[PDB]
């Protein structure tokens, strides 16, 4: 159980990720990522994220590890003050390939984030959602899922160039 607020640039990153993607490789891709920002006691504001490398092996989803250790490094060289708080990706509800490489953020981070965003919806105006996992026994053995968070978005300080400035110039 944590609080998590969210900034509107970790929702445009996400989109922007997905986005990019998909006229890379001429076909909408899952993307993944991190997620960045602070934790004081149970509340969780998530800042900013970033871009990460996976490889397909054994037809499995593996975060490239050397990958992340450097872009972490080379971004808390600049943001000294902000943590690695959980990942991110894009698709429908979560399922069992979120569950295996959110086993393998949990090497990373204790407890981490885990962020949802589907690019498909046309109905739905906020298509992000975000979890925590848990561990459930029901019929003998220990199964990771994930529990639905509710979160709120990041209250915005006035001299930041925010979404709604920008919103006032595009339409």
């Amino acid at each position: 159980s944590v609080s998590v607020a969210l900034h509107p640039l970790v929702i445009l990153n996400i989109s922007d990720h997905w986005i990019r993607m998909r006229s890379q490789e001429g076909r909408p891709v899952q993307v993944i990522g991190a997620l960045i920002g602070k934790q004081e006691g149970r509340n969780i504001e998530v800042m900013n994220s970033f871009e990460l490398l996976s490889h397909t092996v054994e037809e499995k989803i593996i975060i490239d590890k050397e990958y992340y250790y450097t872009k972490e490094e080379q971004f808390k060289q600049v943001f000294k003050e902000l943590e690695f708080l959980g990942w991110y990706t894009t698709g429908g509800p979560p399922d069992p390939s979120d569950i295996h490489v959110h086993k393998q953020v949990c090497e990373i981070i204790e407890s981490p984030l885990f962020l949802k965003l589907n690019p498909m919806t046309k109905h739905t105006d906020l298509p992000v959602s975000v979890f925590e996992s848990v561990i459930d026994i029901i019929n003998g053995e220990a199964t990771m899922l994930f529990a639905e968070l509710t979160y709120t978005l990041a209250t915005e300080e006035a001299e930041r160039i925010g979404v709604d400035h920008v919103a006032r110039m595009t339409a």
